[PDB]
């Protein structure tokens, strides 16, 4: 769908934008693709994203955390936020430099806005300079414009000191080409 996990990485709040960059082209109800996005993640910000495969290769609907993303028995999560909570290793409530998933996860950031995800468009997290992801979350159901919203957001912290906002999103979409894919 077009659920989804985001950090806001220059410290602003996480923000988003109608479509332009692929959008010259749409795809419709028999070609195969990615769901057409009328709305998405402004690149200042990023998605957060992880390889079930272990690859570094983003592909799949699963990969992006969100509603559609998988808890470690194999159940949807009914928050996107909460299947975090699966990472944590030694039970401190926090992702941090200790956890074996924090060299796992990603963050994704595209300037085409294309939905396929390149290997130039993937940070690490100590690429990225975080040190740890709060287990932490608050609802806000707040309007971001352009039919995007933010549900729940929760918090992060920076390896010089700066702490800074992580959610979950909905991205504006169109609504039959979102029933004829995932
Ligand atoms: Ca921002
Ligand atoms: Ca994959
Ligand atoms: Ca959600
Ligand atoms: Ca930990
Ligand atoms: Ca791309």
């Amino acid at each position: 769908g077009s659920d989804a996990l985001a950090l806001d990485l220059d410290g602003d709040g996480i923000e988003t934008v109608a479509t332009k960059g692929f959008s010259g082209s749409l795809f419709d109800h028999n070609r195969d693709g990615i769901r057409t996005a009328t709305g998405w993640v402004s690149a200042d910000d990023g998605l957060l994203v992880r390889d079930l495969n272990g690859n570094g290769i983003i592909d799949n609907g699963a990969e992006l955390f969100g509603d559609n993303t998988k808890l470690a028995d194999g159940s949807f999560a009914k928050h996107g936020y909460a299947a975090l909570a699966e990472l944590d290793s030694n039970g401190d409530n926090i992702i941090n430099a200790a956890d074996a998933a924090f060299q796992s996860l990603r963050v994704w950031q595209d300037l085409n806005q294309d939905g396929i995800s390149q290997a130039n468009e993937l940070r690490t997290l100590e690429e990225l300079g975080i040190q740890s992801l709060d287990l932490a979350y608050k609802d806000v159901n707040k309007n971001l414009g352009n039919g995007n919203t933010l549900a729940q957001q929760g918090s992060y912290t920076k390896t010089n000191g700066t702490t800074a906002k992580m959610g979950d999103l909905l991205l504006a979409a169109d609504n039959l080409h979102s029933r004829f894919l995932e």
